[PDB]
């Protein structure tokens, strides 16, 4: 899954006050899915139809 780092950079996700990358493009938080296999948050955007892997 493709990483926030680079979604951040290309202009799609962006650090909230608390650091929640969410995507800048719709404003709202996006939803976090359990992560059994991942040690880290993932932001799913399902207005917008992508994820992105967040290191927390």
């Amino acid at each position: 899954m493709k990483t926030t780092r680079k979604g951040l950079r290309d202009g799609e996700l962006e650090k909230d006050t608390y650091g929640r990358l969410t995507c800048s493009e719709c404003g709202e938080s996006l939803k976090k899915k359990n992560d059994p296999d991942e040690v880290f948050s993932v932001r799913i955007c399902a207005d917008c139809g992508r994820e992105w892997k967040e290191l927390r």
